[PDB]
């Protein structure tokens, strides 16, 4: 069962060396392209957390670029992610894709970066299909721990989105997944 | 297929109305009962870290506590874990188990003490039997959220030891998971 490739909004494959928006199905209001932001109650010095804009109808994206383990960008495979901008140089390390600590307010972890490529930590993502349109992005914390009888021990769960501060902030969720396309730049 | 209730040293089931030792399967060196210490590096203001002894021929652990779910302390089913000590009344909360953030050094969670009864958090633990000798504590982190085909949505993870700053140190492991024993006081 050969490995599916995961392609971006004009049938292209996934390529390392090119950069992408991660936009959203959901049209209008509904919609709103994965952006880096500062967390409202963050005490990092740089912009750390990952949120999508509220409507599609205003700014595009924050360019991301894929980090896989292989040479090409598959689906259902562990990669990292990483905002691909130009940054002041202490937040040279805040664009790289992570998951954050168990948030007891929102009972899940968010989306932040300050993660770190090629490590077994919170870092790691999926690019899988959406049960519904398009692709969702999972996210496999603790590569490093034993998920008990869980596909290849190994704990996933679905990206979505929590408000917080009237702002849209990518979380693991239950349910609702964010359903996404990958749009070249 | 009836649920198996946990028994103490003495065959005796396990009840929530009674304090135990989480006692050592292995002897002399390779023993030392479980108890509540403070971390090397924390900043709590109370004791909170979760170890056991460096051998068996010194003091006695610390009496935990089980809560249940349920009515009765069952194997393979969620709980929480207290410590059942007096305690000076800063510290009066730092008695439940939890299970704490990633560490990094380590590169999985460790055992500590400021967790809650009742919710749905990192406070839950599973007692089962040992694939060896007696019993294992997992660590069902995360219930709040769907691990994707694991066990019931569920993640959880072997109880074992890291050594930190020299004492033995209970944290999630992969292999060697602490077997053990349970013995009323
Ligand atoms: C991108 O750049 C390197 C340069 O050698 C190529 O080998 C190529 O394999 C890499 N991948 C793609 C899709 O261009
Ligand atoms: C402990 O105390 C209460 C008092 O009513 C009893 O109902 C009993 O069911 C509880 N469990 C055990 C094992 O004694």
């Amino acid at each position: 069962p050969l490995p599916k490739p995961v392609l971006d909004t004009n049938g292209k494959e996934l390529n390392p060396n090119s950069s992408y928006r991660i936009i959203s199905i959901g049209r209008g209001a509904l919609g709103g392209d994965v952006y880096l932001g500062k967390s409202p109650n963050s005490d990092a010095p740089c912009p750390d957390g990952v949120f999508r804009y509220n409507s599609d109808v205003g700014p595009s994206g924050t360019p991301v670029r894929f980090i896989p383990l292989s040479t090409n960008i598959f689906e259902d495979q562990l990669l990292n992610i990483q905002f691909n901008i130009p940054t002041v140089k202490l937040c040279v390390s805040y664009t790289i894709w992570k998951v954050g600590n168990l948030n007891a307010y929102f009972r899940t972890m968010l989306l932040e970066t300050g993660g770190t490529i090629g490590q077994a930590d919170n870092s790691y993502f999926k690019i899988v299909k959406s049960s519904k349109i398009g692709y969702n992005l999972l996210s496999c914390p603790f590569t490093s721990i034993i998920c008990l009888r869980c596909p290849e021990d190994q704990f996933c769960a679905k990206v979505g989105v929590v408000i917080q501060n009237g702002k849209r902030r990518l979380a693991l969720v239950n349910e609702n997944p964010l359903d996404v396309l990958f749009q070249e730049v």
